[PDB]
């Protein structure tokens, strides 16, 4: 007569929520050459990259250096808005003012460049004074998209500047909060929320939904209006960037994986003899000089970004030839396989003693 | 032809237990600030706290000092009776003679306090002792509240000065135990078999379950007659308090969480630098002085009580903000999803080195 | 269409096998004090005994000495057969001509003893001379019972010498091999392939099955004909001991739990200050002098035998305290919860530095 | 409505991935003594080897020496493909024209062997230069067998030397692929996509699958049509062999098993009194001299092979004499049941100090 | 410079040189880091005893 987990709600447990190390890519019948592999996606529905990857809108990731080097590569960054109004502004300017083939360029032939902002009156000047600047795409960026507030904020822009500049939604985690995005107005629906590795807000507050999943309900809601879904948090290989758009992502929102790079703001540590660099979570309590739901670390310290580019997407085209998806669109049509604990050792390099690093696999 | 798990009965192996780590809130559609999120909640039938936390009666965690101090945090203590009777009828005088909005106080304006009791003669005269002495709640307190002599006192003590104090019913977890001591007539019920800190019942009796399925299978039987849940045991984290109240509990009982602050008892002791004070289980050997039940250990010093508390009702008015909760009433209507090993260490900080920890979570 | 883990067939994983670690006892109404419960079990049809454990027949576990310690605890030892059949005689002549209430007895008020021979003509000549010694329990000892010349062996026992004395079959993991078992004639069965803490079995040759799902799928096969079912190997807590007695077990077999005490075979090793004593497998390549199936090791040192035997009874009788069982034949009948790796992990303590070892719960 | 896991679509994630950890075979009735199995099995349609054990294709696990070696032994050998044609002609020269009563021959009774070839014209040189010198068989050895052009190459080869040549098809992991290299005409199927010890593939491109599950769905395909299935890579012990067997398999090709052998190529090195030596996968960085898709390492020296060989033979004659097994066809037959991680450990040795190393059972 | 103020005209460099590119002798991984050979004229192995 009872749930099986206790209770007599079937629905109290709503489902069994996966995560990048919870499935694998089943290989398929393949006509693609990893080098042939198109890796062009849609990050909005006005704007295609020729590298689907983003830089995290965070004060020790992105600021105009970063964004140039990650517009120079395919891709493109979004600043952060920890910094006043007017300092945005000045990055804004500074990316734009600005050997590389695959460089996302506007009609004018300038670099693209994104910004976030907040929520509320002084997020509204911001997002003007941004706007002016020649921003490309303004990011709602925020802890939980599903609020009354951040929802009418992204309809009031689209209704203010949605003619020149394209608004993207905070992060949601379920079916419902994405179709409210959708509903909103918004050009592009990102998702996770708490999956970062610099996040404790499912810890802290104990709220959270697990990646893949995720990405699963959320496309269910987006792909019919043809909205793009970013997967953001959680990635620390290429393969999870395979994973996240198989599951249905059109792009993917890297942090830590680039936090270590030469282009990222902060200064080089030094510790036993080897290199890293501060990483911090946006919510933590340095950050928003309270509750936290964030923490401060640091990195190891990887060089140019430009490296990483290619490591990351070299692996993404191997995914790609695997599963015979020559587009990014094939790919979102690829099947997974559920494995248990066993299966994830099995899946790393187990039963060796490595004795150097690989370029694409740390320690 | 049998069952799956081995044998041919279904019911031998009933249920499939959930606990804290198996499971995170989901978001939902929210238009609450969490700076304007009500925590009150219900003790007992007859007592609403302003935060709704209780302090484990323990002789290294609630005492006269720690009693007052939760109180005038918002919440409430319990009195342990390792003690003689006369000591513990004048902590409870202390307390009552005994800046603070949230404090908890009776129709006299005096600050709530309450005090446990065990089963027979003995206990009786501590109880009447301890009514005489003005407590407004008596805890009968045991192990196993499902046993004959438990429901017989409980009933007794109804019967006796029910007009005069509130009396809520020893540890349970299932669903049977939960009825059977609403039907003796208690004012609220305690959920936890095993899952403490210090406890060692489910080692060395191999007894118990679960804390979620717990909580979910005695408010299925509590919440038709109005009896509200105490979730005690197993908390770590402002998550897990969050959690626990969405699950269907009213309040929770903290243990190792409070025993670490400067108003629990105790001396400060210093282990290679580090300050640490004495923590240890009521059926542990040197508490109870035999087949033991507890540990004795100790946990890191905290600081203030008030600070610590108001950790935890930021983590979760966070929630409460994340869940569209107005109200704990709201709160406990939220939905859970299953996770499994991989989200679960997802949802902690990962690939990431610590340089100092945060004030709501700690390395 | 095809099966969720593989191929065509629903039968090629039969079945999904639970461990002691994997389940949990559930609480029932009780009116059982732990002090006035009933501990006594059936060993086989005709022998009865106060405490239901039973010391395991192996070279460091035990000889005269164990099995006069452990009669006169109200169990019972059997006698190993690595040394010669002259040697093992003079061992049960010794423990036949050997303050005690529990203590089991023949007939004739001498303590019970058990001696383990193998297959063939030399293991009937060794076994006809046990039988002329006084012997009373005849353990057909083999890691595989479901062998044709196991169950033969069974068969002539029986017919040759069933009068005198009773006749346990070998190890088994399935409800057919205790049919067979018990169609041969079997005074008890033996459960368990593969779950001894110095087993290499299931690593070896990849055979076993989880002790739990064995024990009730034996169980489905013996207790309808009225056939003991004796668990061994895997226990290392007194909760397991609860735990497998309630699967549907009569009794227990312990090997590690006893090999660390004064009574058992072998002297006393100093290692950085601590005492620990030798225990090694039977299939180890030490004790079998090839293709071993155990190993070699050592184990603290515990001290006398009373007070680990008076541990493990504390704790089973709390057990039954809990579930409300009188006796072992209604512990029979109580119910389990099957838990995941956090419920594992919340039900051992946690969170805690521990200061002192408990006397039933060990570092 | 929506599928557990997330999303509409129910063949999303198609199905839960077993590997070798999450399995134990069931004992069952037996008339076989261990030293009375019969081990021999099918390596392709024609070729039968008395031990159904093959050495893996890599630059620091087989040459000539390692040929030899296995050919003695009672398998046979692969030939790696790093080296030049003419050497590879050469490794194969010496190896046919070189006490063994298991040694596996030609008609000729020279010693068997195999030899590795890639996909294009300049293997197909290689291919018809080692068919020249007299190989037994080519092993068409990619990492993606479902691709087009290595289907051609299959095709190719059997339509040229057809009749001279077996040709082994490279490494699958689904139901289709296996068919469709059977449909190509392909003498054996070899699985295993991501498994082996070196490999990063499931990392770096998230591809891949559990390897119990990809030898039942390759069997599904390959047993109608009598191909045999050799299971390659994730095999660390011989219950493992036992359990890939069991599942289906016909052979199973080994790596760091071999590596640490004294016949395996490459120089000993000494790391802190203990004896290694290198070995790294061919997709490593070092080895393929780009994104590798394996590591670098050492494995611990483990002597002359024969020994190795005869520890895992009778590993798997014990598991034949536990299942009831004459012949390795009616090991084909097993049964399995699925194990939870508390199983896992219960497998293993636990809760003992190992003071010496068994010769089959390392720390 | 301690060995020159002695009274020495020259010095003989062992393990300083060992470790660099020119001295013979292929390179090794040890948990990262790299190292290479240098052993005793006088040792077991460069000899082939005490
Ligand atoms: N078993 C594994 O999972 C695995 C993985 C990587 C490498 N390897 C080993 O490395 C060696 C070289 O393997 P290789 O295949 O990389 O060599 P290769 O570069 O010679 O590739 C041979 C062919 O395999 C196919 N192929 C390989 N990877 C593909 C992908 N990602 N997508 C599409 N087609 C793909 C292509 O048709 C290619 O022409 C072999 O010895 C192989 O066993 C094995
Ligand atoms: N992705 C995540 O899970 C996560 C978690 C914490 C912080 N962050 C990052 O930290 C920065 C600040 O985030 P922020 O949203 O706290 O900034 P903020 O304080 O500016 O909040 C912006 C708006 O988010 C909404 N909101 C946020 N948390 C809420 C909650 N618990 N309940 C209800 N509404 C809530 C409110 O409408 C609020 O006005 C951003 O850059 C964000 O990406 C992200
Ligand atoms: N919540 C838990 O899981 C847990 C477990 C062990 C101890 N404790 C704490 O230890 C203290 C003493 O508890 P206690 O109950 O052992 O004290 P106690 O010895 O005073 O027992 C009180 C009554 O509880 C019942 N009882 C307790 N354990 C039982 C069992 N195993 N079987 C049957 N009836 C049983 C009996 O009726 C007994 O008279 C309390 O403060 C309690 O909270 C709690
Ligand atoms: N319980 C276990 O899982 C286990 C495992 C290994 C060893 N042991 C212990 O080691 C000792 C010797 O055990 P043993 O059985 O190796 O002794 P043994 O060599 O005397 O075997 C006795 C009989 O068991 C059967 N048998 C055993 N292993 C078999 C196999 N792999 N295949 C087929 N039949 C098999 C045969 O009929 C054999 O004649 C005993 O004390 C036993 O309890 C126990
Ligand atoms: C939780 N999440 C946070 C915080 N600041 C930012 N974020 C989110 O994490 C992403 C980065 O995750 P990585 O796994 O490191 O890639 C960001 O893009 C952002 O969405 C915070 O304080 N807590
Ligand atoms: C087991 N449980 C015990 C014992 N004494 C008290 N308790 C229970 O544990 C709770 C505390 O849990 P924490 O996880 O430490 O917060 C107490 O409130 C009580 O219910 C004991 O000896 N064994
Ligand atoms: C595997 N099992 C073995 C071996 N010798 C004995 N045994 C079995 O183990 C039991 C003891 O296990 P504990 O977990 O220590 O209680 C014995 O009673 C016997 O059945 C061996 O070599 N391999
Ligand atoms: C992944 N797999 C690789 C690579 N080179 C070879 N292999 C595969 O691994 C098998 C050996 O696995 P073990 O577990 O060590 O036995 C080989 O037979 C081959 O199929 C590589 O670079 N990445
Ligand atoms: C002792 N001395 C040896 C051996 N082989 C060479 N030598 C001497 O050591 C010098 C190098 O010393 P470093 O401190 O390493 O610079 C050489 O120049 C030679 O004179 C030997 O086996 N034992
Ligand atoms: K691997
Ligand atoms: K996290
Ligand atoms: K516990
Ligand atoms: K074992």
């Amino acid at each position: 007569v009872p749930v099986p987990t206790g209770g007599d709600d079937p629905t109290k447990v709503a489902m069994l929520g996966l995560t990048f190390d919870d499935v694998l890519l089943l290989p398929a019948a393949s006509d693609v050459v990893p080098a042939t592999a198109d890796t062009s996606s849609q990050l909005t529905k006005r704007i295609r990259l020729r590298v689907p990857l983003v830089s995290s809108a965070m004060d020790t990731v992105t600021e105009s250096r970063m964004a140039i080097a990650m517009a120079r590569a395919g891709g493109m960054g979004v600043l952060h808005r920890n910094l006043p109004v007017a300092e945005q502004a000045g990055q804004v300017e500074t990316v734009k003012r600005s050997q590389f083939p695959l460089s996302t360029k506007d009609s004018d032939g300038r670099l693209l460049v994104g910004a976030a902002v907040g929520v509320g009156d002084d997020a509204w000047t911001r997002a003007m004074t941004l706007v002016d600047a020649g921003v490309d795409v303004l990011i709602v960026d925020t802890a939980h998209a599903h609020n009354r507030g951040v929802l009418d904020m992204v309809s009031r822009l689209k209704q203010a500047v949605g003619e020149r500049v394209d608004v993207v939604g905070g992060n949601v985690a379920t079916r419902a909060a994405a179709a409210a995005l959708v509903e909103a107005g918004a050009d592009a629906v990102k998702v996770g929320v708490g999956p970062g590795s610099i996040c404790t807000t499912r810890v802290v507050a104990g709220v959270g939904a697990p990646q893949i999943t995720a990405i699963l309900e959320a496309v269910a809601a987006c792909k019919p209006y043809g909205v793009p879904v970013i997967a953001d948090g959680g990635l620390q290989y290429s393969g999870d960037i395979a994973k996240a758009l198989a599951a249905g992502a059109s792009t993917a929102m890297l942090g830590s994986l680039l936090a270590g790079t030469a282009e990222s703001p902060g200064e080089l540590i030094f510790v036993n003899g080897k290199q890293f660099k501060s990483y911090r979570g946006m919510g933590s309590l340095g950050a928003m000089q309270l509750v936290p739901e964030g923490i401060e670390g640091r990195v190891p310290f990887r060089g140019p970004l430009g490296t990483v580019i290619h490591q990351l997407t070299g692996g993404l085209r191997a995914a790609m030839g695997y599963t015979g998806s020559a587009t990014i669109e094939q790919l979102q049509q690829a099947q997974f396989v559920q494995i248990t604990a066993a299966g994830l050792k099995e899946s790393h390099p187990h039963d060796i003693t490595m004795t150097v690093e690989a370029p694409n696999y740390y320690t």
